[PDB]
């Protein structure tokens, strides 16, 4: 290795005066720039368009945080041309050179962390720590993938020798692909899905989520300053079902890296399986979708520890996480003790403008507000509302921490991803039934168990069918490198982000033999 | 390791009297066995049906090598139930135990080698050495995967540690899947696609090609004797578009391992991308399809060495290989010298009943014969026929080694996989044009270059876009472990058989963290 | 690895106000609980007895620090049954699961360090830092053995392969054994001797020293909360020659892990060699006994550094350490300079109630006081008393730092382990004679050399025959992992604690071959 061993970027807690001062300064700089317009980034240059995308402040939707260009089919085609032209030479860069480029990007991002964090606060309503964790994760993806990519360098395949011959197998990148990202982790996931494929030689056309186009543009300002060759990375903010679908169905798109809703992921995976007219390969599509994550608590657990972890997992970033605890499964002996503690903690949570660092900011948009409120109405007919369940005052999309109890395992609110601050509590007889209820959903992303009984924990290790399982701690915030992230079943294709295996997904192998 | 390092099973040449004696006895016994009936194998037992599949001797089609039961939807459902029930416990077997079972199966197959080779001679018309290579490859897959699987044993993932926590990532098998195999390597590929997934904990429903159902049943006799638990491996001979498609489209099939034509592979990949009613996961489909493989020869090559390798690559097993040289690209200075040598060697090839151990046996079936002859008629109007191009006398499906020259790069016979003893010779100006022509097809499986010029060889290593490239030697017969096998573009999903990476395709990862 | 690399638990120095405040709080909580009664722990539950054991405060013996149940033959039998019943399934736990259980225990102990330290202060008279070092060492044993155990996981043995066979060798635990511990390191050694064997699959019946039954019970409160299955670890406070001897001589005790006096160790080793009626194995007995440790100082040493290290080594925890410097061997040129400095430092040492953090607390009991005072009387007839040698005022067993000079190498005080604050100074001619005198004792545990001459240090490295040798530093306080601890000759069986080799002592090997 030529760099220090990987370490996770510390997540700022803002406990010091200097950290708070630095954040206030960043917040001011960011809002003073609310009038900025960010063009598309294609072939190494910023290119503007006639139409535009508008980004609002979810804590004050009448306030615009910025606008960006809007990519249509023509811009998608221009991006494709630039990406394939660039691939021709980018694929030949020594891996050491590509990895150093990522390391430079990581250093530049680290120097602009407060700015990016402040942008997350205003654009998608993350409180201070949720924003810092997001940016820190993005830096982690760059640092981790830069190092991981070297593990695949020419010629990396272990083969069996043969007399009188040289047998050499090695990996090569696939080509130009499209990255379609979500709005909930607009810096971290957006960055990771882009730099992983790019690190090993692929080129990318990135389509940020409509609600986070501004922060996505700032990430590209970093890529531009880092010096990625023209066409290696392209920025195409636009409408998902328009430019996103166009690229997904295109015969010249080699792979698709998607993170988002199951509904969209299903369409993308299906489209990826079709041979478009003139297409000359089998497309690879990686789709990480939602989850309906549960935390199980039995009668042997530390109830206070459990209540704390549950509240953090269910309401962090207003529950807008694919890893959020949306189900709380309690065995009979743990039901009362835990529910009472969860209710007491949850009722003390503050909700308000994200910039004031409340426990909960607003949900991301009017559309999300509509969906969450709709599920709350459905919940009133399936379970018992015991806390919250109301829109709070203000133009911002403030929704109160909500709790439904005595919820049937098969209830819609106990099966469908609400993606809001809504927790469904389910009462079960014992641990075995708790596991049965935990597994009985179409998903399998994250899960947790609070218990002191070793046999229950190890039992869950083997049978709680989720890609990321946590014992006696929160089930959100998977750290790059430490906890490969990705689920089972309808939670996705199990493309483990922040892990060595992730990069293999964007490579193909060639075996060359020479008989002397 | 607890066993000797992997070594490839020696391919018998039958040059010694002992080898000839053993082979003659095996052929005689298999011949005396003609007409035997083999049932389906489901849940650990042989199960017969009313309908049947008939397997003819391509060297004398009036002779029935044998018959097998025929699986329909009911049998597919019974196999699904058995496979999923078996998965529940087979997945928990220590890896060391599963690997030992494969090693036992390999030992049993090795002891029945002559019999299996003799069955290939009669059922699919392979001469003696082609049959021996097929069986040897099958043994290699078992031996190799048994060892490779141990590299993924619990807990195999390299992760970054975190203070106060245990972070453990490990692989787990996917579940029950279907294996759909071709008739050209009915022991090797059939065995490989089955034991790879099974080695790491998956269960399989195997669908042999219609023309090779008897040898497929004999492989299952070996699996049964080895002791695989009931339901771990199931044998379902039947019609591809019927029972095969039924399993591919089934909501309860977890993965599909397919090797066959591009036409079928395309349908399978598309179907796999769809969420069948009630399906709870994203299906994984691996499809290794055909190719239109070329051997390039420039003016610096050893023309005699090249001619020999071209004839072997083009006519081995009647050109019925996904790796067969179906295109011969000659630079101007190599054109006359190489073509004349290829023609002289090819015109001396013997063609006759496979049991006689001729250079070429018959093509596999009446329909394959019809298709090949049809392509020959097409070729007569695209290029210049300079050798063969006719069916020979006799009931068997004998086609003479055929050569077309001055063939346009875009001609149908220079683009479409004929899968018969038909070689298309293309004359180009220089090595640069040779590479352009070689890459200009929808495929990318195998390729070869005969040249003494280092710069041309290394140029090809970087730009001859095929998954398996060979220099100054034949382009067929990839050895397990030595040459990871799999292509690019429409030649498949690049699932490299006989390589460590192959098993990862049938596993998913789980990350479990415990905060102490 | 799935956890961070091993690091030694920092030893608290109490230099900060917070640390002192935390200790005072712990001391108060502990003394407020002096009236507590601690039952035996058998088969996962606390079981009381009719008779009891009383623990006194050596700094104020009229004050009881607690009482515990008292195990007799019946309780020993109940413990044996529970331990063997538990072994049947505990031995089958995956090593990863057993190691995680130890890690949990370590985390729980770390959270109760001040409480345990305060208990050591009041129960066995350790000053603040001696108590913190003891607890830190215990945590270290758990953390170290948890990691070390994984190095022996199935199948760990390196063997030579053989054609046509799978040859697999692996380790398995021995069964149920007894741990008999000393009172001087009642948390550290008690913990280490228990968790090492348990980590790899054995079950244990632990017999704490009579003078430290209370702190031993608290360690078991930690094991109980951690969740060790019923019967895996059992707590049997009681009389050594009663319940201890009973278990040692029992035909159903598989191994004995003992740390204590040579007198007892000799009896245990002899008894272990006998086949008790009905016994079906050869018992393994590990006995780490005393020492008569010397520090050599030559004329080239840093006399002030040497005097400091000598005082620390001889009087730390009142010299009640198997590693304590009880002999000071000085070459002619170093005699005066070093002795004068040692006397000046030693006369400034405070002695009093342990809770006030004096340099020396009291010896552990009336019996130890009697022994130490008796050796002081013997010393007056063998050497010259130059410092201390008196019982100090107060009911506590306070003995003053003592120094005897011009002591004959063969004198009883220069040969027998006093286990008190008594240093014997021996004058020798040169370094060679210093080594001869150092080696001429029945022991061989710890030793030290203060010298700047490389040739003398390296000479000692090769010929100063002790298991743990230290140059230019104290000879006590061996750290887990850094300095494998254990001696030669009558200092024991050389079972190196805090080292990879320790766990091998509690395993046996099986070799299984399968001919395919
Ligand atoms: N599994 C994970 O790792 C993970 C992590 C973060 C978010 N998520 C999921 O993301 C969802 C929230 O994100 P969202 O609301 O942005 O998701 P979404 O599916 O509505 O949109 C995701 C992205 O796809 C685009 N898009 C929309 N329709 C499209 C179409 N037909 N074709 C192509 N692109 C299209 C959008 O513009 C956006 O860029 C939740 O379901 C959550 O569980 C998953
Ligand atoms: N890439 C490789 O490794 C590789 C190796 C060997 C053969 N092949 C290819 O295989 C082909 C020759 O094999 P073949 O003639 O048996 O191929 P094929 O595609 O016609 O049939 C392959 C298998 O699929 C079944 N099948 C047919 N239609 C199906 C459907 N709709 N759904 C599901 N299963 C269906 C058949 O019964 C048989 O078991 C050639 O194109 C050759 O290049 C590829
Ligand atoms: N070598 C080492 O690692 C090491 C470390 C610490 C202490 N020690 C030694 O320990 C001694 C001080 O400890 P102690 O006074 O508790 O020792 P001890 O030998 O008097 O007693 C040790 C333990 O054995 C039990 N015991 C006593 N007689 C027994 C018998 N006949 N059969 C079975 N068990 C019996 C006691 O109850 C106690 O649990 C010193 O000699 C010291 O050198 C050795
Ligand atoms: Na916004
Ligand atoms: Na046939
Ligand atoms: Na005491």
């Amino acid at each position: 290795m030529t760099v220090e061993p990987f370490r996770n970027e510390p997540i700022e807690t803002f406990q010091t005066e200097e950290a708070r001062r630095a954040m206030r300064e960043a917040l001011r700089r960011v809002r003073e720039e609310f009038g900025r317009h960010y063009p598309l980034y294609i072939g190494g240059e910023w290119v503007d368009t006639k139409e535009r995308m508008v980004s609002l402040n979810p804590s004050a939707p009448s306030e615009v945080v910025g606008t960006t260009a809007k990519a249509g089919k023509a811009e998608a085609e221009a991006a494709l041309e630039a990406a394939w032209k660039a691939f021709k030479t980018w694929k030949d860069w020594p891996q050491e050179d590509r990895s150093r480029l990522l390391l430079k990007a990581a250093a530049l991002m680290r120097r602009r962390k407060r700015e990016l964090e402040a942008t997350l606060v205003y654009e998608v309503g993350k409180n201070w720590v949720e924003a810092s964790a997001d940016v820190a994760e993005a830096i982690d993806f760059i640092e981790y993938y830069a190092r991981a990519a070297l593990r695949y360098r020419y010629p990396a395949v272990e083969v069996v020798p043969y007399p009188g011959e040289d047998n050499e197998s090695f990996y090569v990148p696939l080509g130009a692909g499209v990255v379609i990202a979500p709005w909930n982790f607009p810096v971290a996931i957006f960055t990771g899905m882009i730099v992983g494929p790019v690190a090993v030689g692929n080129t990318v056309i990135a389509k940020p989520a409509e609600d986070a186009v501004v922060v996505g543009a700032k990430v590209f300002e970093i890529f531009h300053e880092a010096g990625f060759p023209p066409g290696v990375v392209n920025f195409l903010p636009g409408v998902g079902e328009e430019v996103g679908a166009y690229l997904v169905e295109h015969p010249r798109i080699r792979f698709i890296n998607f993170t988002g809703s199951l509904e969209v992921g299903l369409k993308i995976y299906e489209a990826a399986g079709r041979l478009a007219p003139g297409q000359t390969w089998f497309k690879r599509a990686y789709v990480e979708t939602g989850g309906k994550d549960a935390i199980i608590v039995d009668e042997t657990a530390d109830f206070d520890l459990a209540a704390e972890g549950v509240v953090v997992s269910a309401y962090g970033f207003q529950g807008q996480k694919c890893s959020a605890a949306s189900r709380l499964i309690l065995t009979q002996g743990a039901y009362e003790p835990v529910l009472e503690r969860v209710l007491k903690r949850a009722e003390r949570l503050s909700v308000g403008p994200a910039e004031e660092n409340p426990d909960l900011g607003p949900v991301v948009s009017a559309e999300q507000e509509r969906k969450v409120l709709s599920y709350i109405e459905i919940g009133k007919n399936e379970g018992q509302l015991v806390l919250g369940g109301k829109r709070l005052e203000g133009e911002g999309y403030f929704i109160a921490p909500t709790v439904f109890t005595e919820v049937p395992p098969k209830a819609r609110i106990a099966q469908e991803e609400i993606f809001g601050p809504v927790l469904s509590v389910i009462r079960v007889k014992d641990f075995a039934e708790a596991l049965e209820v935990a597994n009985d959903t179409p998903y399998g992303l994250t899960g947790g168990v609070y218990s002191r009984k070793r046999e229950h924990l190890e039992w869950a290790r083997r049978e709680f069918h989720v890609g990321n399982l946590y014992f006696n701690r929160k089930i959100t915030g998977a750290l790059v490198g430490v906890q490969p992230f990705g689920g089972f079943k309808l939670s996705g294709t199990n493309a483990k982000t922040g892990a060595l295996d992730y990069l293999r997904l964007f490579l193909e192998m060639k075996a060359v033999a020479e008989r002397f």
